[PDB]
């Protein structure tokens, strides 16, 4: 006869986990949380800032069991990393909710490991949607909540009353490292995109529309005679970009992405910046007082991602990324005094295998390294020649 | 099928606003919140400590729109100031609830702008009623709540589940400027009195009963043989005061104001200190074990208010206040080295107009100043002579 | 038509009280809360760390009334002390709930006196059960909650929606003495045992099973081939102990106490460490993969409790404790330079009376001292002789 979050939590808690990390860049220990996304494969989502530069990562279930997990993907821009429990047995995954349907008045419960105390559940409400600005270079469209969140909670779950995952708790405005009623979480629709990508490739292939923009405030809207105090203001479209071909002109106000109204430029960025190259979307435009509807196809890009350090753990040097279909890892740009280039690693190389194993993309490459060989025999291709780079 | 504050908030949020201030006393910027009290006129309530000494104040709605607002009233003792949006178009006002019916177990949601992040809503419960003591010189009868409140929230709303305003969030007990679960808000019945007054005059005309008092604790109650551990203890009544005429004698315990029980002396003070001169009230007395009922009529006073600085913004000098009916602003007491007296401002003067505009009270006077003339031509009356004081 | 904790709180708040203490060890003042356990006798429970080393303790009801209270019991290991209001008139006691039925999703409201502001009520949920580790020497099986708790709250109540007491708020993880969303409370079943004991004897007579243990983590469980990631691991049983006689062998995993599953060793300890000598319990064992059920009878012990300082307030010296049935207070072990031994207090003595009053146990002894004589005439027995120790 007493209302309680107990029943829903009895089913959902096994899905959340605590993560222990051991790394070096100097030795360090870190701790946070993670959410089991796929029970069978043992995929566990979490903040990239928790497992970053980790030599060893161990996952601990709510029932006590400890497992070892290895990395599979990690996107610093959105701060979402995907690890995988080695030897997954009898896990429970969380079902994901559609974050686009969240409304500010909604209830929320957060689950995670504050200060290593163990699985802690605290509750509150959605205080705001679309918050961004914490770190202006990243993609951020944070859900804001007043459910208590402290250090240890990162990577943990943020669920609705029905037990569905709506976000991953990431950060907190807070002077003197102590929760104050203001916490942030990446919405779940982003986790579902960034994550599935990582599963199938090892990195996120970022697509761009090709427009330069800025937040459309009330002042700029007067100067530009537009009845709208919020939205994405198009500064200029790039030549031969998706937006160009679609018909978007500078001085345009983007007001909606796929039926959904667009809080601001930051969200629009985070939205498409989370979609995979080739996705078909439709933008809601506003040029010279008239409404407009256009169809776009996200295209390639020049996304700065996966550095030779995120896959080698310590091997400073050229950045790397997938190449076309599963054609292998490509070495983006080699620096100079960076250790990677100090082993024959030159920009333009295409790692097509390692230790007699084929490397179609970053995921597979990280698989060979997962076994931890004593000597890594890279089979790359420079121009029209096949060569071999050795390591230890 | 999920309970949520969303529906109520969809209607109420447009009513709350964020306030940006620019001032000097040295230049400064400040930010807080405000609540739209009257949609048509654009009246917006807020903490006096937010807009105080402000050269410029800008209001921003939840939809993005920005407007400029000018001051109309401000009472430092209760910490309630009333500003007005210039050119109000399509606003939503909040409906006010009767704060006297609040009970400690009640739910509350607070809306405001913590650290400029934007419209943030957080929730909790009424933790206590009648808190006072924060600043012993002011009038305080605070509602206490554990809904998260931080810097930026001042001037914001505190509403019940039905969306009705029960208070204005004002302050927070909190070491290291971070919410800790203890926040305070001026109840709404006070805002409704102090505010309506300001609208119609520019200041609050304070009425007094004319009694000296003190909190009636358990100890004093023994010494005085009174069965009551709480209430207002009458130390002495002033000669020719309302209380005197009504029949109140020293050694009396005031236990109720208009049917309503009286938490303490502080509340009693804050209660009547918020009512306008001439209001008809009835006090519940307790003299020598016997219950008593008396009828009073709040009378004049010697209220220290509106200084020549709150209307001139920087012109130190004599204090000012309305005079009788709309008879104009009266200059209370001129200091000495104060800039105001340094322009011919002498105590006893009665500003009856400014720049060829009639000044019936402080509101109108602040209207002429609102246009921001280059030279302010005061038409005051010293004794039986009409004179003119110039400014720039 | 609005849901509210008000109705339940109207009945329950009178039960909680604020406590003011004056002590010395140097003079000090302290403040906290307490819960009325028995209306008739005026028994009030509270944290031992609040009233410890107190020369004077005053209790203040929610209605204003102040009373003086004297101590009756106090257990530092569990941090529960029992005081008694002198001259109890018209009090309300709280009814206790069965804490073993609490589940993590459950709602909770906390009542107490943060920073002396007065009776404050804040709410939240059960974040976790069985937390321990705060102070590794004590008995701890804390309920964890995110209802706001700050200094002043210790000794206060933690109740469920029905108004029943489920715990006593004791401490908070919190950098910079400010609530952060993590608070702890001793569950009510412990308060009900530790407390009733104190009532009937002045101290808690601690019983032990006689086993050496440790938390059974996942690692130790592999090494020991046991399908269980949590429980109490038996390191060794003591000779002629209850556990010995019952049949418990080292290398055993205790997994349940009286039907109830056992979170960990810490809980198991806190559980039985709270039961009185002679209690009949049954343990759930797990030896060599096979389940086991055994019946035990808590036995004596060597519990380090009640020091000559907790009953004399300042008289350093030999520790003391009850003796057999109501046979009087026994002086455990006298130090050397300790003031107590500096008045003829030698270990082995059996205080059998004081100032012509019989002393059956520590409660009665503290009764004679309660009247505050000028000279305390102890009638103790050394060997086969009756002697008298004088004090002032």
């Amino acid at each position: 006869q007493m209302p309680s979050l107990a029943p829903m939590l009895e089913k959902v808690m096994p899905s959340v986990v605590s993560i222990n990390v051991e790394g070096s860049t100097q030795k360090f220990m870190a701790l946070g949380s993670g959410v089991i996304i796929d029970a069978d494969k043992g995929y566990v989502v979490t903040n990239n800032h928790v497992v970053d530069n980790a030599t060893v990562i161990k996952v601990q279930l709510s029932d006590g069991r400890k497992f070892d997990a290895k990395m599979v993907g990690k996107d610093p821009r959105s701060d979402i990393a995907l690890i995988q429990i080695q030897n997954p047995k009898n896990l429970t995954a969380i079902k994901m909710a559609d974050s686009d349907a969240l409304r500010v008045g909604d209830y929320t419960v957060a689950i995670g490991n504050p200060f290593g105390l163990g699985e802690t559940v605290t509750s509150g409400i959605v205080s705001a949607l679309g918050r961004s600005g914490l770190n202006a270079e990243n993609y951020e469209n944070f859900i804001q909540t007043d459910a208590a969140i402290n250090r240890g909670n990162a990577g943990g779950a943020l669920v609705n009353l029905n037990g569905e995952l709506i976000g991953i708790n990431t950060a907190i405005l807070a002077p003197d490292g102590g929760n104050i009623g203001i916490g942030f979480a990446i919405p779940s629709n982003m986790v579902k995109n960034l994550t599935s990508q990582m599963v199938e490739y090892g990195q996120v292939k970022r697509g761009e529309l090709g427009i330069m923009g800025t937040e459309l405030n009330s002042e700029l809207a007067k100067a530009m005679k537009v009845d709208a105090q919020r939205g994405a203001f198009v500064s200029q479209v790039l030549p031969n970009s998706s937006a160009a071909k679609a018909g978007i002109k500078a001085g345009d106000v983007i007001t909606s992405l796929n039926g959904k109204p667009i809080s601001s430029f930051a969200a629009l960025r985070a939205q498409v910046g989370t979609m995979p190259v080739g996705s078909k979307l439709t933008l809601g435009l506003l040029r010279d007082g008239k409404q407009v509807n256009v169809n776009l196809e996200l295209q390639q890009s020049s996304q700065n991602q996966v550095d030779s350090s995120s896959i080698f753990n310590g091997i400073e040097g050229a950045e790397m990324s997938n190449k076309g279909k599963d054609q292998g890892v490509v070495v983006n740009n080699v620096k100079t005094g960076t250790p990677a280039a100090q082993i024959g690693l030159k920009k333009g190389d295409v790692i097509i295998g390692a230790n007699q194993q084929a490397v179609k993309n970053i995921a597979e490459l990280r698989k060979v390294l997962d076994s931890k060989p004593s000597v890594l025999a890279l089979n790359i291709q420079r121009g029209d020649s096949t060569i071999y780079l050795l390591m230890q």
